[PDB]
């Protein structure tokens, strides 16, 4: 059994909690959603226990220090594919955070809310603000920029790509 | 979108946790009840614009709670809860909970919430209270206590049957958005 | 109504969280299990009213910022070990009994053997034999309970719901009827 600690980081409202709830319980939350999902684990794969940690705000101001204690093995940096602000924060904030608190450990870059990237209403609302969803090549390029071992897109709502995210988190630690 | 932090305070066993679980999940708990419901939030639309309503349950007195839920981060509105069928919980609104909110959340609105409305005018809860020379708290008494502590509203509800529950949280938002 | 604080302690992976989930919800968890079930209580009638508060734990008390064994005061503790992990059984004497004695002196202990469903699962017994191990027997468990001064020894399975209700019934009785 190899234990692994996987922490999910990123801006508020990108879908970190929903990612974890959908994957761990196969249910998508209702309108009231936990702010921070509790720590869960599974024994999966080869012999592996995958420990999953949700986060609140920036590590430095979180009394629980989920990114630092105990030691993190792999980080999922999440941004919403329909929030360009949240993508820019990968570079401004989240890659710096993981490098600072978890130096020399693998990062997976995860674009969330894949289902909304072709949602008519979502695209229109963005267009009204002179914005457009983040594309696959853009995400891939950000992943290369920050030294992420994988770029993955998913929807917690439809579960498209969701299983691959957590399989790759494990592979990043087991098969570096 | 304005974020609103709403904290639920009051004596043990008044129904704070059940108030939150019933509202957020539309189910009333079974035999085993969490002591303190985790933090949940919702994106709500109120007369035009998006609000995120964050709900916090509490354990005991703030000063001895290492989590300090009433203080961190800053609370926008407090629900002081007492059970309509526990006069002692009601007296503690004046002895404990109003002083607590005034101390830790100065100059923020209070809603006074009478819980367990489904028991107030009965099951023969009335007869069991009478054995002890006690009587359920009446609406006028609750209203008077709300005035005394400067609460912006007094509301009665049942988590069990959901009587009046949605109004509690609608009014909590309105107290912050419409001071 | 008497409030009772019951804390569940023992090695990682013995089945503490599952014990608590299965009992309180009558169903065994999926592949994804909370590391530490949140604090729950129930109002229960035993003989002539009790509130039984249940606390799950993580690692050793002294390094757990939450200090569940110490704060507030514990009335009874369940020391758990897996019937198919001899190492976890040895840690009853090396670790868990000393922990409860240090942080909760002069309070009752119930010793609980978990994963009773495996004590005869061939995949498990054979794999144990390969490592020169054998599942813990009832007499061994009983002897350890005597050694550590536990007021009861109980065996259970969260997976099948064998013996679960008895664990919590006896937890109550240990405080109510000392
Ligand atoms: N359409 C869609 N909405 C999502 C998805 N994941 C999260 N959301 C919504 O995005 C908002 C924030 O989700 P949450 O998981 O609480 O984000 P967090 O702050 O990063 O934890 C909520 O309104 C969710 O319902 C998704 O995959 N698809
Ligand atoms: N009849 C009735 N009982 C309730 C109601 N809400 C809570 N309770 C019960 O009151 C007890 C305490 O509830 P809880 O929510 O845990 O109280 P807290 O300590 O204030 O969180 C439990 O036995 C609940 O079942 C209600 O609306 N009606
Ligand atoms: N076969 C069997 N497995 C169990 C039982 N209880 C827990 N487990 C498994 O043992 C592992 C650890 O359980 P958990 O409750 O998380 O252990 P804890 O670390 O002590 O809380 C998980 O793989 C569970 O599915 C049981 O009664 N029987
Ligand atoms: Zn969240
Ligand atoms: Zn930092
Ligand atoms: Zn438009
Ligand atoms: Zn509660
Ligand atoms: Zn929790
Ligand atoms: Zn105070
Ligand atoms: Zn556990
Ligand atoms: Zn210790």
């Amino acid at each position: 059994m190899q234990a692994i600690k996987c922490v999910v980081v990123g801006d508020g409202a990108v879908g970190k909690t929903c990612l974890l709830i959908s994957y761990t319980t196969n249910a998508f939350p209702g309108e009231y959603i936990p702010t921070v999902f509790d720590n869960y684990s599974a024994n999966v794969g080869k012999p592996v226990n995958l420990g999953l940690w949700d986060t609140a705000g920036q590590e430095d101001y979180d009394r629980l220090r989920p990114l630092s204690y105990p030691q993190t093995d792999v980080s999922l940096i999440c941004f919403s594919l329909v929030s360009p602000a949240s993508f820019e924060n990968v570079r401004a904030k989240w890659y710096p955070e993981v490098r600072h608190h978890c130096p020399n450990t693998p990062i997976i870059l995860v674009g969330t809310k894949l289902d909304l990237r072709d949602d008519k209403d979502t695209i229109e609302k963005l267009k009204e603000k002179k914005l457009t969803p983040i594309t696959y090549p853009q995400g891939l390029a950000m992943a290369k920029e920050i030294g992420a071992v994988k770029y993955l897109e998913c929807s917690a709502l439809t579960q498209r790509g969701l299983k691959t995210v957590f399989d790759e988190a494990i592979r990043a630690v087991l098969c570096p």
